């Protein structure tokens, strides 16, 4: 009564079943931060995938983000764009930001101790969104 | 159409009628990790004040305090108390534990950002818990 089971750090987030895969709330890269915040407050998610023109995940904007912005010294109205937060950090060249199906629950633990993140979007060879995992889903499997 | 409204950053909590004042779930420094890992699974909440032998805050068990003791490399079970999180961070010390409902919106969102944490503590003049307020309450002031 190890803590994390052994057992379970070894299995997969498709064998573990963990994450959300159905029903994904995200935005583009040429989201407004208003809009973003009108999903928080009204759809109650805790972030959103960010994705280009491709439908590829460059960023996950989070609440704390909006915080952040609101913390900015500078003047900011809420028709900036959700990538000014990617002045304050780079989930994707930390490779902090993205996971796959068939990665461990240790290495996916691992990734989010790294950068102390909440969450990471699961991506497919094209780095598309198929999901997302949270420490929700991470705690789900933690039992 | 500043973002944050100066109008809004200038009040009080207590003015803007922001956080949880009721039926706040909490545990003690001698409570282990498993009982806060119940908690988080089963009732659903996403920190945990963390109150001393008089009833005092002396931290805050967040979700990922467990992804983080689930990442050491040493050798942990569940009965391992909530206090060995405080190897990892001290909120306390830092001053980014406590708030109080007389102070700023902020204020209290210079403070989150500061230690990059998700929430705070109100407390009252003995540093007994009256509430919480996390990024969700800050969001629905932000609105
Ligand atoms: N953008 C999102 N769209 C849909 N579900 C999400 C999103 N972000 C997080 N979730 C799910 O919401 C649940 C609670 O996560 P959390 O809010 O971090 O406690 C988890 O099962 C997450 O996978
Ligand atoms: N330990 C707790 N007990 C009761 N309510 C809480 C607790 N922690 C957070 N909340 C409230 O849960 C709501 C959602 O917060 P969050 O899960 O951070 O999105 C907010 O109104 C918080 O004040």
């Amino acid at each position: 009564h190890e803590f994390p089971k052994p057992e379970f750090m070894s299995k997969s987030l498709e064998e573990l079943q963990i994450g959300t895969y159905a029903n994904i709330a995200m935005v583009r890269t040429t989201t407004p931060v208003y809009v973003a915040l009108g999903i928080f407050v009204q759809h109650r998610v805790s972030a959103l995938p960010v994705v280009d023109e491709k439908g590829r995940v460059v960023d996950i904007y989070s609440k704390f983000d909006v915080i952040n912005l609101a913390a900015e010294k500078t003047y900011n109205n809420l028709d900036v764009s959700v990538t000014k937060a990617l002045q304050h950090r780079s989930h994707y060249f930390e490779g902090v930001l993205k996971c796959y199906l068939h990665e461990t629950l240790e290495t996916i633990i691992n990734r989010l101790v790294e950068a102390e993140v909440h969450q990471l979007v699961v991506v497919d060879e094209n780095d598309v969104v198929k999901g997302i995992v949270s420490l929700s889903d991470i705690l789900q499997a933690l039992v």
